[PDB]
C-alpha cells in the first residue's frame, strides 16, 4: 500500500506582484528543451515518454518529480526562477511547483552561480505531460552533471 | 527487502553561535501550520494524518521527508532558515533536518526571494508527529506552488 | 514494475571556465569522509555499507542519491560547490551531480549561510562507490541536522 503525503500552503492564487503568477494560462519562463534521454550511467527513461521537452505518463500514479536548473552568468538583479508544470485534462498548462532566487544586488557582483533544485509528490494520470520552464534561458547551463530533470512511481 | 542510508555529519551538537541550537527543548522558528491537505492534483494524504500543522505517521517505516518554503519580502541581513522537527517519544522536539540561507547583504537590496528545498531519510514510529518551522514567519509566502510539505514510505 | 526517469542537459562536457570541469581524472573538491551512520532515529544503513566516506552498492540497482551539506562562514567571492561522485568500472571518478553557489559579493557581509541540497536518480552497480565532495571544506559545518548524505533503491 502507497504511504504518502503533499501539503501545500493554503494560497491558491496568490496576490503577489514581484513574481506575478499568469491569469490567461499563459506558460512563465521557457519550456527546457535540450535534454539527453538515453546515455546509460547518466540518463535513463523506464515506462515513461520524452518527447518535445516533455516526460510523459504510461502510468498513472504516484510520481515524485524534481528537477535541478543550473543558472551560471558573467557580468540591478536577475530573477532566476524555476517551474515544474503539468499538461493534462485542463485548459491551462499547471504550476506543480516553483523555486525562485534572485542574484547578488551587489555592484562589485562579477559573476554568478546558482543552482535551483525542488521536487515533490503529485498524483499524474496517464498522458499528462510534465516539463521544466525557467526565466533568463540563456542564462541557463545545460551541463548534465549541474541541470536535470526526472520523476519516479511511487508503489 | 528495503535497501537504503542515511549517514549525517558526526558533530551531534554544534557548538555554533550564529544560529543557535536550543538547549531547554525549545522549538527554533515558528510552526507552519496553514497547509491545504484535500486538493486533488495538488495536495494529498493517503494513510498519513494532518492535524495542527503535522502530519502524523499511522505505519511504522522508513520515509522521505521534504519540505519547501518560499520567502519573498520588499524593503542589516535576514537568516532564513527551514526546520523539519519531530515529535516522539523523547522529551524535546528533535531537529531532523534544517536549511538556511541569508539575504543580501547590499544596501541596494530592495527584495529577496528565497525558496529553501530540503529532504532526507528518516526512520518513524507510529503516532510520530512531524513538522516545518521557520525563522521570519511573516516573509513566508504560503503559495501552493512555492510552499509545501510532505512525506513518503519507502517499502 | 520500476516506472521512473532522469534526463540531463544534452552539453555532456562543459566549457565552462567558471568552475572548470576535470580533463585529467581528478576530483573536484575534498572528500567529505566524517560521516554518521548508526545513531538511531539520525542516521542508519539497510543492506548499504560504509566506509572511507564512501557508500558502497550491494545491489545493483536504481537508487535515487541526495546530500545536503550546510556551508558556514564568519568575516571576493566564495565558491561554493556540492560534487556528488561515483567510483565504478571506469578509468576516472564520475561526477553524477553538481550543485553551486557565490557568497555575497557585498563588502559589507559579516557572515554566510548557504546550505545546499541536491538529489537525484542513478542507475548502480553492486561494489560501486558513492561519495560527497566540497569546495572550501573548512567552511563546512558538520552539524548533523545540517549536512547529511543518503540514498535509497527504487523497486
Ligand atoms: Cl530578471
Ligand atoms: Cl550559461
Ligand atoms: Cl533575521
Ligand atoms: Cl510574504
Ligand atoms: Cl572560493
Ligand atoms: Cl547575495
Ligand atoms: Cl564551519
Ligand atoms: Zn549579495
Amino acid at each position: 500500500q502507497k504511504v504518502a503525503a503533499h501539503i501545500t500552503g493554503i494560497t491558491r492564487r496568490s496576490n503577489s506582484a514581484l513574481i506575478p503568477i499568469s491569469k490567461d494560462g499563459k506558460t512563465l519562463g521557457q519550456k527546457i528543451e535540450s535534454w539527453e534521454s538515453s546515455r546509460k550511467g547518466h540518463s535513463f527513461l523506464n515506462h515513461v515518454l520524452f518527447r518535445n521537452g516533455e516526460l510523459v505518463i504510461e502510468q498513472e500514479g504516484l510520481y515524485y518529480i524534481y528537477s535541478q536548473t543550473y543558472f551560471r552568468f558573467q557580468e540591478r538583479t536577475k530573477q532566476l526562477v524555476q517551474y515544474i508544470y503539468k499538461y493534462t485534462s485542463y485548459p491551462d498548462p499547471i504550476v506543480l511547483m516553483k523555486s525562485a532566487r534572485n542574484s547578488c544586488w551587489s555592484r562589485d557582483a562579477e559573476y554568478g552561480l546558482y543552482s535551483i533544485y525542488q521536487g515533490g509528490l503529485f498524483e499524474l494520470k496517464k498522458n499528462d505531460r510534465i516539463f521544466v520552464s525557467v526565466t533568463n534561458e540563456h542564462l541557463m547551463d545545460l551541463d548534465q552533471e549541474a541541470s536535470f530533470f526526472g520523476a519516479f512511481l511511487i508503489n
